[PDB]
């Protein structure tokens, strides 16, 4: 990140701009709190995110943005 | 519960005996924590 004239000043020659596009995500991460971990989140005060996770082992589409990638 | 005499001494003739054989259970309970208890028990320190 920098300011308008930087990049100007940067994109006269001394940087190679390499593509004007790229594919980016286009949605978000998400945590329900459900399952087990619920009743340990009212009952005791504690939950972990992969609860039913770590419980085992203790025994999308894209977008094609313009950007300005330099190398 | 009580001391021999006292229990003599009720024996006698004031409490009225209804039996002389009872049923006792032969066995315990069991507490084993194991699984959806076993990883709370280890990760935080809590169980129920």
């Amino acid at each position: 990140v920098t300011t308008a004239t930087l990049k100007r000043q940067l994109l006269q020659g001394i940087l190679q701009i390499d593509d004007t596009a790229a594919d980016v995500p286009v949605t978000y991460g998400e945590m329900v709190l459900q399952g087990t971990n619920l009743v340990t989140a009212l009952v005791m005060g504690k939950a972990v995110r992969g609860m039913d996770d770590v419980a085992r082992h203790l025994l999308p589409v894209n977008a094609r943005v313009p950007a300005d990638l330099v190398i």
